[PDB]
């Protein structure tokens, strides 16, 4: 699919740089023809056919794809598409209130508002989920809040360069994210499903309501060993006011055979809520 070939900069002001990553930079910018305000994501290109830098027009064409299907309060939209020699560049709903990541940072959270997040969270990966789509990066840095200055952020979830659509149940193409985050699956290259989201819900969960990370180990290959081996424990220095039925929920979730793992709209009903690898 081609994209529109038009200078950006005819049709929109660059400001601050937002972030990046290792596909991406992102800057605030503006429409002029509106005034209205977006994250525009610049993602260089591949430039050969058989290079390792940039990224494949494959990879690029699938996030756009899953991006235009989008429309849900709890995650990024996607509102142009343009593309010159060197990058494409997907004008994004621009979420302003920085990363989750950052907020907890700044301070633990009571189960309380760790609940208020999760909620939302879990509302945007069911409607992913209901879609087919895997987003495979969930992680506290890909949530990222509208105003981080009010009681009760509201959140998005962005990053979708390793999202897929899920057709048949499973995709096998070795996909991996984040080792603090990934499920012993992603670990041990075998198919992977909506259930990998899953596994990182709980992790996300579990940091949360402790500030601390479950299978994080000195080097990557270790915090991959301990996923794969489901080495975690709820240490009562930080969990010890916690709630049996938060533990409960994380334990449900934390579960190595993806077919026991609680999926989304269990997780929904669960009593506690209803109402790039190598160094
Ligand atoms: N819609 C947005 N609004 C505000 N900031 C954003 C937005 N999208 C991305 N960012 C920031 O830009 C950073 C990089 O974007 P991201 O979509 O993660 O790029 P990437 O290089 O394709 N993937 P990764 O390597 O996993 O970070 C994020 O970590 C955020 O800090």
């Amino acid at each position: 699919t081609v994209f529109r070939q038009e200078n950006v900069d005819d049709y929109y002001d660059t400001g601050e740089e937002l972030g990046s990553g290792q596909f991406a930079v992102v800057k605030k910018c503006r429409e002029k023809s509106t005034g209205l305000q977006y994250a525009a994501k610049f993602i260089k290109k591949r430039r050969t056919k058989s290079s390792r830098r940039g990224v494949s027009r494959e990879d690029i064409e699938r996030e756009v794809s899953i991006l235009k299907e989008i429309q849900h309060p709890n995650v990024i939209t996607l509102h142009e598409v343009y593309e010159n020699k060197t990058d494409v560049i997907l004008i994004l709903e621009l979420v302003a209130g920085g990363e989750l990541f950052d907020f907890l940072a700044e301070k633990s959270l009571t189960e309380e508002e760790a609940t208020e997040f999760l909620k939302q969270i879990l509302n945007g990966v069911y409607y992913l989920h209901s879609l087919q789509i895997a987003h495979f990066d969930l992680k506290p840095e890909n949530i990222m809040l509208l105003d981080r200055n009010v009681p009760k952020p509201r959140i998005k979830i962005i990053d979708f360069g390793l999202a897929h659509k899920i057709d048949f149940g499973n995709e096998f193409k070795n996909i991996f994210g984040t080792p603090e985050f990934v499920a012993p699956e992603i670990v041990n290259y075998e198919p992977l499903g909506l259930e990998a989201d899953m596994w990182s819900i709980g992790v996300i969960t579990y940091i949360l309501l402790s500030g601390a990370s479950p299978f994080l180990g000195d080097t990557k290959q270790e915090t991959l060993a301990n996923v794969s081996a489901v080495n975690y424990e709820f240490e009562d220095e930080y969990f010890s006011n916690t709630s049996a039925l938060a533990k409960d929920f994380i334990r449900r979730l934390l579960v190595k055979d993806p077919k026991k793992r609680m999926t989304i709209q269990d997780s929904l009903q669960h009593p506690w809520i209803k109402p790039p690898q190598f160094e």
